[PDB]
């Protein structure tokens, strides 16, 4: 077998436990599952857990250009942010969100669909699934430097291997650091990361792996203003440079994160097994901005404000399992049972003042100007306990069929109390969750599946009257083919889905201050997706999705209700990379892709279309090993991002639009030994 978890050659994946808790075949799992292998990861320099998720069908990779803080991206329509895992525990509040370096990742699984089944509260659209670089049993060792644009300059190290001569001590230093700038002015793109582990094996039966980490960044302001009125639409002032810097310079705007874990499985025979993960995540996040409130009535000035906002969180989270490897027929079982806890607090606190306004074409900037953040808003200390327990059972019926079905029971309770007033809250949610699913594993490959999943996420808080929102559901419905080519590394994907959230916040026609959960968003999709690491060491991959989305303000099926904002109906993308393997330019490769996004509606009533957009992806790499043989090991890579430097909208409100990413580089020098 080729790992789960552990790292791998190639594009092509075999299998997760991401889709099923257990060790599993792609095409056992009965969702549709994509697995992001590290060296792709490489292959395109990428830099960041979104930026990689680009070339995934039914993915998208929404986090804006200009204010990156979050990896925020959506699948199959939905926002994941709660939908986040590192080595599958959840480590995010109700506000304080994490990001991981994607250097740290030794690949990324991402689960489609509604998966509360094994994962508990979600969002309906998934789990990125970020699988930690652990410590390996063979030495190995990299060290890399480079430049780029922007005054770009970034250095980084990956240490592993033994520490002993039985492999029963394991270690692995992992470390980055960057100083940036970004495509706009006074924004940077600063990051410092160390991460050690460690993995103690006695035996085959015991296997413990420890996991710390250190990650400090600096980005931009968040909710960055650019006006319509100027971009998408017209201003009879003129078009806006649509990188204009428009709050304020030299404001903080960073924060710390750390964590220590570890995950332990353990044998006790041939058919029992237990399994424990848990990890202590902290994270201190702070902005300082001057951020645009409004156009003034000469579509010109800006008006804005003065807030800051520390967000501090920490958590505990916690997941055992024990499994069974049994038979009662020619049929193979596999049952699971399993516990899990999750503990957290978030310190919040929100202040605001006032702000010079600014001007949409002749930005001016002085200190000496005004910017005072100090009259007290919010202020919060939140609490939470959530626990789960889960099942589950699979069986495969003579070598061929594979039913799955399980089910999860969660409490999620969270007692939040303001600071501002001396007042507790307290609110507390229930659900059952599950999943159905079939499998045929024929001979020629092919494996189709049917499956059925639901889903839910608490709505924290108090409505109108004084009484606690429900949870959001979500049940999806999924026909779909996998398949393996007779005998080559490659790997396609045809899934066909309907997926519904119901309880949306709707705005309430009674009490036009009030949110009823009164809404259903449905979306019916095709992704086809592939990916190939060929014969002589070409490798590809192509990603399809076609998606309707249709917002129901109220559940009426003579509506014909309207597509949600910022939603492509359509969304494809391909990419080759390939390296020389003899002959004169031994060693030289060349890397390309085109990314495509379609068309969206900037407005709730769809009245305003937001245009599609192409962008081409390059590389050339060199290993020197042939050419300089005493520099063996030293890689040349150059790497474009948006080569042809097309200016797009990454999203338009009708109020406001956000900056695509101009054409970046990533230049790297990197030796290995």
């Amino acid at each position: 077998p080729d790992s789960a978890t552990g790292p791998q050659a190639g594009y092509v994946a075999k299998r997760s436990l991401s889709g099923t808790k257990t060790d599993a075949s792609l095409s056992e799992i009965p969702q549709s599952i994509s697995v992001i292998t590290r060296d792709q990861m490489d292959a395109q320099q990428v830099q960041s857990v979104n930026e990689a998720l680009r070339y995934t069908a039914g993915v998208q990779a929404n986090t804006t250009a200009a204010s990156q803080r979050f990896d925020t991206l959506s699948i199959r329509g939905f926002d994941v942010t709660t939908g986040m895992l590192r080595d599958g525990l959840k480590g995010n509040t109700a506000q304080a969100w994490p990001k991981v370096e994607a250097y740290g990742l030794e690949r990324i699984d991402v689960l489609k669909g509604p998966a509360s089944v094994l994962f508990g509260q979600n969002s309906p659209g998934g789990v990125v699934n970020q699988i930690s670089k652990r410590p390996l049993d063979k030495p190995f060792h990299e060290v890399q430097i480079q430049g780029g644009s922007f005054d770009r300059a970034q250095g980084q190290f990956d240490f592993s291997g033994p520490l002993d001569d039985e492999g029963q001590f394991l270690y692995r230093l992992v470390g980055l650091e960057r100083d940036s700038g970004t495509q706009f002015d006074h924004i940077k793109d600063d990051k410092q990361y160390f991460a050690p582990s460690f993995t103690w094996k006695p035996n085959d039966d015991t296997s413990l792996t420890l996991l710390a980490d250190y990650t400090q960044d600096t980005f931009g302001a968040p909710r960055v203003f650019l006006p319509a009125q100027g971009t998408l639409l017209g201003n009879p002032n003129g078009k806006v440079r649509h990188n204009v810097f428009l709050d304020e310079p030299g404001l903080d705007n960073d924060r710390t994160q750390y964590s220590l874990g570890y995950l332990l499985e353990h044998r006790l025979n041939d058919v029992w097994s237990l399994n424990s993960s848990a990890r202590y995540g902290h994270v201190n996040l702070l902005t300082n901005t001057a951020s645009g409130m409004s156009l003034a009535p000469d579509l010109r000035t800006l008006n804005r404000a003065a807030y800051r906002f520390r967000i501090v969180g920490d958590t505990y989270s916690l997941d055992n399992n024990a499994q069974a490897r049994w038979n009662l027929g020619s049929t193979q079982m596999v049952s699971l049972l399993g516990i899990d806890y999750r503990r957290t607090r978030e310190d919040y606190y929100l202040r605001g003042g006032s702000a010079s306004p600014i001007d949409i074409y002749n930005p001016v900037h002085h200190h000496h100007g005004v910017f005072d953040p100090s009259t007290p808003f919010t202020n919060t200390v939140q609490r939470a306990d959530q626990v789960g327990v889960y099942a589950q059972q699979q069986f495969t019926f003579d070598e061929h069929w594979v039913l799955t079905v399980g089910g999860r029971q969660d409490r999620s309770s969270a007692r939040t109390d303001n600071r501002m007033n001396d007042s507790g809250s307290k609110q507390d949610d229930e659900k059952f969750t599950y999943r159905t699913g079939l499998v045929y594993l024929a001979d020629n490959g092919l494996a189709p599946y049917i499956s059925y999943s639901t889903s839910f996420d608490p709505v924290l808080g108090t409505n109108f009257y004084g009484t606690p929102y429900k949870p959001t559901s979500a049940k999806q419905s999924e026909v779909g083919v996998k398949y393996q080519p007779p005998g080559i590394d490659s790997y396609i994907t045809l899934s066909l889905f309907d997926l519904t959230q119901e309880n949306v916040l709707t705005t309430d026609p009674a009490q036009r201050l009030n949110k009823i959960q009164t809404g259903e968003i449905n979306v019916r999709g095709i992704e086809l997706e592939g990916k190939a690491s060929l014969a002589r060491g070409l490798d590809l991959l192509a990603a399809l999705t076609y998606n309707d989305a249709e917002v129901s303000k109220s559940n009426n099926p003579l509506e014909k209700g309207k597509r949600p904002t910022d939603t492509p109906e359509k969304m494809a993308s391909l990419w080759a990379d390939y390296t020389l393997p003899e002959g004169p330019l031994s060693g030289l490769g060349f890397g390309a892709g085109v990314r495509y996004i379609g068309s969206t509606e900037a407005d709730a009533a769809n009245t305003q279309r937001v245009p599609s957009y192409t962008l081409l992806d390059a590389a050339v790499h060199y290993d020197f090993d042939k050419l300089i043989p005493a520099a063996k090991g030293l890689r040349l890579a150059v790497n474009a991002t948006n080569l042809t430097d097309k200016h797009y909208y990454e999203g338009c409100s009708l109020t406001n639009c956000s900056a695509g990413y101009d054409r970046s580089v990533i230049a790297s020098l990197r030796y290995r030994w």
